[PDB]
């Protein structure tokens, strides 16, 4: 999959999908998550709700309410388990599984699991970057960043993986 | 399993087995591997050859020719492919199945796949430390470092890793 970086605000994102970073009892709170159920409102954690508690490292879709964007990918990276490179390698992967499955084209992401999950930036971006390049051309990936000068780093650290 | 972060040189490591980060050809050249074939001697190379060529990812088990350990454990990390974290998560993950299926009580490695791979020490370092937790109590395994700057910094990231 296609992978650009710009700053802005997640929920703001117009494309296909944005991916939550979530817990496994879907209850939206802490994090993005929390801008998420703002700004989309009320429907997006009654759908969670309906879905129910599911297994970390897995991902879960729901509509995304008065979000720009077609669904919510709820990625979930931690609640029963503290969050772990491991568990952002699964969860990115069911959510890139999910994307596919529905045939989308635009996704956007946060580096999951290095805020409320409290891994390092860097490390998280490499897991993601590893599963991002095994999904189909097909998809574009877009990381957003609160700051240009962090996506700027993820964009020069994007073009020194072309050498080779 | 346990861990302990100390300097020195893994070629005089005096205990059950030392990890040498392989390519999945199992021929020893470049890094530690050259060390290790040096001060080991060519029937390591030689046993290598008898188990020839194995997958990136997997681990093989030859003896320690002169060395004073017990094994070597050659932990695949690129190859046919290039390193990357799940290489080494995998690869850290075979050679301890290696180690607990031999029954052994201490084992030295050093951070796979940040020499001859490329990859950041840090984001190599917190993956095997993921893949260690999950070996029994009955194992040590002992990083060993070229500084004492470099195995404090290790030391001080395990002893973060207890908050919590
Ligand atoms: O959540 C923490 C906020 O992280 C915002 C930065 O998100 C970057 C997500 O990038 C996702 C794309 O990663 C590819 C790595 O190169
Ligand atoms: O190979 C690169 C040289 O790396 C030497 C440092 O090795 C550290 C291996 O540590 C292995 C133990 O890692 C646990 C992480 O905490
Ligand atoms: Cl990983």
């Amino acid at each position: 999959a296609r992978i650009r970086h710009v700053q802005g605000d997640i929920t703001e994102f117009q494309g296909d999908a944005i991916v939550n970073a979530a817990n496994n009892y879907l209850k939206l709170g802490a994090g993005v998550a929390g801008a998420i159920l703002r700004k989309g409102g009320p429907s997006i954690q009654e759908e969670c709700d309906r879905i129910g508690k599911i297994r970390v490292g897995e991902a879960a879709v729901t509509g995304a309410g008065n979000l720009p964007v077609r669904y919510v990918i709820h990625a979930a990276v931690l609640g029963d388990e503290p969050a772990s490179l491991e568990t952002v390698r699964k969860a990115t992967k069911s959510a890139l599984e999910k994307a596919v499955e529905l045939g989308l084209k635009t996704v956007a992401f946060t580096a999951l699991g290095a805020w409320v999950g409290g891994l390092p930036a860097e490390a998280v971006l490499r897991v993601m970057l590893e599963e991002i390049k095994k999904a189909p051309d097909t998809l574009e990936v877009t990381g957003v960043h609160g700051t240009e000068k962090s996506a700027e780093a993820a964009r020069r650290a994007l073009l020194e993986h072309h050498h080779h």
